[PDB]
RNA sequence: GCCCGGAUAGCUCAGUCGGUAGAGCAGGGGAUUGAAAAUCCCCGUGUCCUUGGUUCGAUUCCGAGUCCGGGCACCA
RNA sequence: GGUAGCGGGCGUGGAUCCCUGGAUGUCCGAAUGGGGGAACCCGGCCGGCGGGAACGCCGGUCACCGCGCUUGCGCGGGGGGAACCUGGGGAACUGAAACAUCUCAGUACCCAGAGGAGAGGAAAGAGAAAUCGACUCCCUGAGUAGCGGCGAGCGAAAGGGGACCAGCCUAAACCGUCCGGCUUGUCCGGGCGGGGUCGGGGGCCCUCGGCCGAAUCCCCAGCCUAGCCGAAGCUGUUGGGAAGCAGCGCCAGAGAGGGUGAAAGCCCCGUAGGCGAAAGGUGGGGGGAUAGGUGAGGGUACCCGAGUACCCCGUGGUUCGUGGAGCCAUGGGGGAAUCUGGGCGGACCACCGCCUAAGGCUAAGUACUCCGGGUGACCGAUAGCGCACCAGUACCGUG
RNA sequence: GGGAAACCGAGUCCGAACAGGGCGCGUCCGCGGCCGUGGACCCGAAACCGGGCGAGCUAGCCCUGGCCAGGGUGAAGCUGGGGUGAGACCCAGUGGAGGCCCGAACCGGUGGGGGAUGCAAACCCCUCGGAUGAGCUGGGGCUAGGAGUGAAAAGCUAACCGAGCCCGGAGAUAGCUGGUUCUCCCCGAAAUGACUUUAGGGUCAGCCUCAGGCGC
RNA sequence: GGGAUGACCCCAGGCGGUAGGGGAGCGUUCCCGAUGCCGAUGAAGGCCGACCCGCGAGGGCGGCUGGAGGUAAGGGAAGUGCGAAUGCCGGCAUGAGUAACGAUAAAGAGGGUGAGAAUCCCUCUCGCCGUAAGCCCAAGGGUUCCUACGCAAUGGUCGUCAGCGUAGGGUUAGGCGGGACCUAAGGUGAAGCCGAAAGGCGUAGCCGAAGGGCAGCCGGUUAAUAUUCCGGCCCUUCCCGC
RNA sequence: CAAAUCCGCCUCCCAACAAGCUCUGCGUGGUGGGGAAGCCCGCAACCCCCCGAAGCCAGGGAGCCAAGAAAAGCCUCUAAGCACAACCUGCGGGAACCCGUACCGCAAACCGACACAGGUGGGCGGGUGCAAGAGCACUCAGGCGCGCGGGA
RNA sequence: CGCUUGCCCGGUGCCGGAAGGUCAAGGGGAGGGGUGCAAGCCCCGAACCGAAGCCCCGGUGAACGGCGGCCGUAACUAUAACGGUCCUAAGGUAGCGAAAUUCCUUGUCGGGUAAGUUCCGACCUGCACGAAAAGCGUAACGACCGGAGCGCUGUCUCGGCGAGGGACCCGGUGAAAUUGAACUGGCCGUGAAGAUGCGGCCUACCCGUGGCAGGACGAAAAGACCCCGUGGAGCUUUACUGCAGCCUGGUGUUGGCUCUUGGUCGCGCCUGCGUAGGAUAGGUGGGAGCCUGUGAACCCCCGCCUCCGGGUGGGGGGGAGGCGCCGGUGAAAUACCACCCUGGCGCGGCUGGGGGCCUAACCCUCGGAUGGGGGGACAGCGCUUGGCGGGCAGUUUGACUG
RNA sequence: UAGAAGGGGGCCUGACUGCGAGGCCUGCAAGCCGAGCAGGGGCGAAAGCCGGGCCUAGUGAACCGGUGGUCCCGUGUGGA
């Protein structure tokens, strides 16, 4: 599945297989025993955290865990509340 | 093809961190006992593969040649 | 209505009939009060009818999601569509005279989304020209350059001819305000407003002010949706019938065509030519109005889009199948700078040049044909659509 | 025009070479024959892949109901009697157990005959297996195509399953078999060789034909 | 060879033929020729002929049929010629008056009716079923029920008859069965979780029955309905009032 | 998942193969209906014995191991509330909707292209005789002789 | 159910082994190259450290599996209790045996029959039984397969008669496969080698109805069998190539505090005893001076190294003296100062391994928690490395050929 | 084939570079024989002979790579 905060999500790519020796050493060169589609993930992880009284967590890429820490913290200028630790996330820019 | 180890007594192998060439086994002479063994004393044996060179000389230290032994790859 | 028949009616006091606007429109269906085996059952709240409390009708109103403005209120969305279009996924038969890379092929197909089109689009571009100057589309370039078990095969771009013609808005410095945090500070950050948009520009300090103009609104012309006017011939004869044949005439901006008992410019309907809309659609094509936009110096060096550029690992796109493998895209790891900044010109270094990435919109030229009209060295009932006729019907299948 | 190219040019390339030697004197349209790419003369497979439709037949399990005439055998347990130090134990009576027995309904299919353009795309007659259980049966449900289910035959999955049906890819491919439509005139073959994952298929040569040229 | 090239006369040779190569023609559809030409005093198509012209494919001529179309000379395009494909569509033959007429429970006579009766109606004999070949419900079927007129077809024969044709009748509920009650497997599904899209799971809830809950017996009437209509006896809920 | 006078646990007066209060079945019951064989369509009893269920009383009894649905209606307990409400027991008057109901139904009307010798769940299924029985033979009620025939 | 289930761990599998050999990414970088005027920027790259797997050492049979040959010998002959020799991982035990296993085979004896390739009992030269793909047995059970008797019969010698439903004749209704056209005879021959159809001869007036099956190479199904096609599809494996899955190193999600050790680069101290020689000489260069109130000679307290000869570091006292050249021996000589690892200690950076304890990510739990317990930087997951992998998929497995 | 191709010695490296008229053989592509000119050599006094071996078997198209050289190309220019 998906980074709420990138956007990036599971993609296409091939796996080739060759055998044989690089050209660029002793040469005649690799040779594609095989080819096959498979997909690459995001690694993506839990980040809980605190702002105002609730919970709230986010299923975000590992690579971007930082933005959420930042994200809490400029929301320090915005009236936060009412029992919705789902519409705080959603006003959560 | 490329990278490691090695050659020393008949066989199988230990060495000065440059100045000594040494073990075990086998073979041989004797001690021995009912027989065959196991004890125990005693000796034989060298171009240290190899040609060069460092050096006060070199089995050892370094260029190189040679063969035996491993290890990892390629094959139109 | 497809009219025949009973059996009744209507109309120059202008009917039937055609165009435009409105009314009414059961039940199902995205189906939306709830339920459900589609067209059926069952409810809440507000009002109405019956003698009407129990019963039953009638009308109004009650799904869910998404955005905004004081929990209610507002906008929206849902589904369908012959092809045509963009995105996310994505085969195999076959070819290679076997087959595995390769080919068929990003094809067939599945999914989501758009609209009368869609996509693209104003240079971090092309590539060698002291060069060009957004994007799309056609003709060349060219079966060229290249790719390739260098096999089978695949196959560009620049440049030249044409079609069309269009350019714009933001992020950031800096300034003002409203609100809510804190360690109550000339502070931190959120919403508006102002400033500002570039191959070098902008901000901030100090000395000089004028046309361009909508793709947005308004008005017209024209056009679509009913219709109207239209020239000129008699007689005889053969004949079941004249439009044939014969005597004597006439029109033609009209001798396309169809019809009439056979074969007709002048008998009928038309054709050439010319007319017409109260109402609804359409509409810079032609006129008007806003919104918006236009200079120069000299100094500071405050700003120019971040998990980004960049390097490494794994892949895709391109003519490029690891190749000397760049460029454009990116799943993983590390990880900058703000113009003495950064990317590109086919590994790489140095010279010389080209362009400003990490926010967005943008007519026209192009595609298709459910629908209407025009044509045909197209068919003429075993043909032509599967159907000229009550056909996606009878009939076959659980579907 | 030569050359891989730089390039040179009536020449140019290998070469030291004024040796030798290799290559080096029209276009446009119409018409007709043949070739390449596309089904490319026409009808035909067994199969392969994609998206859907089927458990109202059949296989398993899940929820809730229904059904099994009448006979027969007689387990344990009770109660009494006996036995012993106490017991084990042994008798009678009672009692009604069981993938027990005979045999309908009901579920099945063992042997033989009949049927064989059938009454019937699995039938009929005689005979036979089970029948309180690992039992039969109605209604409501669930699992599917390299998947289900299977007391296990590769069985069953809507009258043909060693991989269902429908539509599409699709006019797959078919070195194989079949078929190919009016008339007259002139000429008229081959069934050999070489190579071929070749051997009933091909490519070159050979043998038929037409046009132009040459002329014993 | 003539050679007044005449495509006509004279002379001399060749002419079996599968796969194939080459050369000439004939016919079918359509276009120009066409605002023309033929045509009811007869177009196309059809049927006959012993006649005329062509080597032949073909083309003329004549007679009958047909009733509204046809189209030269000279040229141009192509869906252009069938006997075979276990070819495709349709029609009609052969087997042939042949095998069959669907359980071996079984028939006979007398009266009706009618154009017409082995086959319809009535009566009297005879035979077959009777844990059925009888009666009552559920499913499935969808007017087949009842009546009046009929017999071309459907019926394995016949038919005056019918489950056939035309037309009109006929199905009555607080208490029987379902629904304005309940929950079962399972399905669906607030919260909630998962997945490239399509979508997959899932607490409570909701749907889901032949299981739980729940008030009707005995008689009579129709051509065709009956715990539904009618009669006697016996019940259940709601609402208002005392 | 204390809110209870109800459940459930202790403790002690009475009371016990009972009585008492309940709720079913069958019997009877005011009275209402029906009512043969027979002639051209028609006279109005209803009593006594015997066999007897697999059905009823039903949640009955015993034995056994494989240890045998859920929810509402229905009783009771209290919550907020409310007590001029509200329930409960009589008695009177009102009110009581939607859908199915013909016919075939072991078959010629359903599944098998057919008026097909096949396939199809539940209940009733009389009498006599053969040991029993839903078996077998005849037979009641009721229904049929199977839609080609005649001769040899 | 009863009595039992022997021997062989060479090879395959699985189980165990903190050593050792091989080993991918990654770590590390001796040294090489391209370019710049250079700062630099760009390529390659050897030691060494580096997982699972594999090798290696062991175990393991109700784990895959396996369980011998040739010659000789006893006072008649026959045969061999005994013996020699070769091979193996080990050489088949008990029990059964011409068998659902036996080729030779109808083995040979016996039983049953008048006669018995079958059947039952025996014997063994078991082509080719044998212990959990169980061995030898076993009361009761069986629409299972064999061999026998008794009873009874149309099964048969060997057929007869009779019944009903069809077959046949008449009235009504009326199909089918098949079909080049047909005026459709025998024998010998002939022919593509099995003739109604050709030749010669022989037979035979025209047309039907009930019967039979010898022929029309009769009908039906474009042969399963055999080939053939570089045709198809199901199954197998130590066939090829891949994929699901599982194992594994490095990274990310991933954090505190200790202890213990590696490799590297700095530095600062040591380190060295052939014969001779004052005495324990590392090389090569410098070198005529150095050391002491920056308290020297001598003694005692005390650490470390040893070739046991000595070398060297600290602390306390004490007082004014110590070394080299020269000399002498040796290949090389001395004091003092330099760069230099031959090997080692000490602090340092730089990364890298193993042990523990923590809690705060992650995960599990608790009468529902902003909290308490338990696991804990492990496990799960992202990217990446190498391995195992018929569990699954695509395919290949030649031609000639009397 | 001894009128040496056989046996023995001396000096050598033509087991050359650049070509090659003309033919054998032959579907293709391959296989074979080769006089002669230029260059620079060996043996011989010379004439001359030598472009491996008495002769006929000892072999493998293209493709993809390795090594050593050289006139060539070198993606804006120099170089890589």
């Amino acid at each position: 599945k998906v980074c709420e905060i990138s956007g990036k999500r599971p993609i296409v790519a091939n796996s080739i297989q060759r055998r044989g020796k690089a050209k660029r050493e002793g040469g005649v060169g690799k040779k594609t025993t095989g080819i096959s589609k498979r997909r690459q993930y995001p690694n993506l992880q839990k980040v809980r955290v605190r702002v105002a009284g609730q919970e709230i967590t986010f299923r975000v890429a590992a690579s971007h865990i930082p933005k959420v820490y930042e994200l809490v913290e400029r929301a320090k200028g915005l009236r936060l509340e009412g029992l919705s630790p789902k519409e705080i996330k959603k006003e959560l820019l």
